[PDB]
């Protein structure tokens, strides 16, 4: 069989995308092959359909880095999972369209009371933030984390999991709205880039210690600010360039003094090994709080997959807050 | 009593060095007094002999930031140390003189068959390097460290605490013999800045891999070529600014690509508890190994103290291969 897709023939703007019909993918030794019923929009999709983020090399050209579905067949070597159970996945691609294959070690159970459709909005934004906060950034209990960025789906769910770990979230958002969320998931603080400095803002929430940790996903234009408000042995996570990747200035100088770490986190490019035990430390640890202190995933807008042209040109806006996710028909 | 120490009354050229007699120290709540015998010199005494780098705030203003020597007096609460029990300290300051206080959890065992003088090339560049290597690169067996000034007093202790550690030492420096001491010491390669590209000899060295810990004093005149050979994952420990903090370029993009981490350590700076922590972790974990796989630690010259302003000259000239040590009137 075939399926239908989001695609892209040449990379551009949204206006680019359609839904095709296209080859249903077969599971590999030890995959389950995914029914999708939704997929999230992240920003690697409008950056990999603007053509400056080529997905890893094995993993597949189209859109989406999650999904949350069925599981629809299963390849050899299986393995605990079942023909029909429902499951998300973090995807290092192929999950805005109909079937997707998934080593069973990513599939995640979608949490009791979680719609399909909400599901789509935790695996990306979510092993992310938790690869973010606790592998990478290693947020420690009454930590200040700011996190940039604060209502991506990425920054909601980060808001919610330094909450989760005791520390204590500040964001910044480019919308008053936005940050207006950004409280009720629980940032202690928010502040808008447009409007004022967050540098500034940080180091006064925080009376001048400044932040352990930054979960930075805009880089370069922040970089000064960014280094700015960092606390001593401050982590300074760096997964995203939203804002460039050049760096004009003493960052060195900067981040020498404050005894700064600039790690860095990709979590697409990871190997398997690496995304399994990603997501057994997420199913162990995070996702059981989805049912329960509660996460929520945060669902801006569903489309029909169809409209993921609108979807695309809604998210190139900066007009969502969370996650906006796609339905696949069934 | 007073006592003779390294002094400068204008920060400035070697020039402004000087023995003066000064105010001898005394023994706080818990720590003692040692009649230093050796202190070594550190590129933190001329950046600080030329008023760059103030030291940290409690430290003495006095040049000299390790010293052999023997347990003189005992401060109120002491923790296990005698009074004449020969020791060797890293410290904040004030080691280029006749007495210095130290808290007594700093005090390290002179190894058996070590002359106190030798046992003065040890306490900073090897707690450094131990502190760059295991706490903040935390280099594993197997890992490819390159190692800038490779035959600083720091160089030469990572060199042997990475074999020691098991993993593969690459060093560069600016000296056709800097090199080869490198390798008599157990660089796997050593790699001549001035005279070629250290970045494509490491790849090449590393096939393509490249390393996956560097420890950078150099920085910013190095950086595009150390996140160039950086490995994925690796860590980019900067811990100096010799070839100056300035950054101009995308290492944002360039690290990020890599997931690399660029950590920076300073030790100077660090608290007790932290310094405490090192030492204990340095005593247990390497201090045994200077008497064994031996630990040799790498003295160029030994100076008397009067001729302080003669070995600032010949730090200053590069001309050093690991530890230029002074020796202080008894
Ligand atoms: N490397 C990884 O492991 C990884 C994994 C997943 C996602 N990410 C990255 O994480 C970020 C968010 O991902 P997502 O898909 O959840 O994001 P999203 O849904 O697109 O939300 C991103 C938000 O970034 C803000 N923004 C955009 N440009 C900005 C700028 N120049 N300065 C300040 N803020 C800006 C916008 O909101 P406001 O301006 O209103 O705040 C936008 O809504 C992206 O950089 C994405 O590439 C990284
Ligand atoms: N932050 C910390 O925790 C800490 C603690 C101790 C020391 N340090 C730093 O570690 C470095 C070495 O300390 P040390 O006292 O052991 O050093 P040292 O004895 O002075 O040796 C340093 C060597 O650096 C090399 N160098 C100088 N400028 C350079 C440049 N522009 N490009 C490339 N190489 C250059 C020179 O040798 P070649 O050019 O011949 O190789 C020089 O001999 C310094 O940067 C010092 O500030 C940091």
């Amino acid at each position: 069989q075939s399926m239908l897709a989001v695609h892209f023939d040449k990379p551009g703007g949204p206006e680019n995308l359609y839904v095709k019909e296209v080859a249903k993918p077969s599971p590999g030794e030890g995959e389950v092959l995914l029914k999708v019923a939704a997929s999230a929009l992240n920003r690697a999709d409008l950056m990999q359909r603007q053509g400056q983020y080529d997905p890893p090399p094995g993993a597949s050209n189209i859109l989406g880095l999650e999904a949350s579905g069925h599981v629809a067949e299963l390849g050899p070597g299986c393995q605990h999972w079942k023909i029909g159970d429902t499951a998300m996945a973090l995807l290092p691609g192929g999950g805005q369209a109909q079937y997707v294959t998934v080593p069973e070690g990513l599939l995640m159970p979608i949490p009791e009371g979680l719609t399909l459709t909400q599901a789509a909005a935790i695996p990306e934004a979510w092993l992310t933030a938790f690869q973010l906060l606790h592998l990478v950034g290693n947020v420690q209990a009454g930590d200040y984390v700011l996190i940039h960025a604060g209502l991506s789906g990425v920054g909601t769910a980060a808001i919610q999991l330094t909450r989760m770990a005791g520390a204590i979230p500040l964001v910044t958002a480019g919308s008053q709205k936005k940050l207006q969320m950004a409280e009720k998931l629980g940032a202690a603080a928010g502040f808008n880039y447009k409007k004022e400095d967050f540098s500034e803002a940080t180091l006064k929430f925080t009376k001048g210690a400044g932040v352990n940790l930054i979960l930075d996903c805009i880089g370069g234009s922040y970089w000064e600010k960014n280094v700015n408000c960092l606390a001593l042995d401050g982590r300074w996570v760096l997964y995203g360039l939203m804002g460039g990747g050049d760096i004009n200035g003493p960052l060195f100088s900067k981040l020498l003094f404050k005894r700064g770490s600039l790690i860095t986190s990709l979590l697409r490019s990871r190997d398997n090994k690496y995304k399994q035990m990603l997501v057994n430390a997420f199913t162990e640890q995070i996702l059981p709080h989805f049912s329960t202190q509660r996460l929520l995933p945060v669902l801006d807008r569903i489309y029909p997959v169809t409209e993921i042209q609108e979807a695309h040109k809604y998210m190139e806006a900066n007009k969502n807050i969370g996650k906006i996710v796609l339905e696949l028909p069934q």
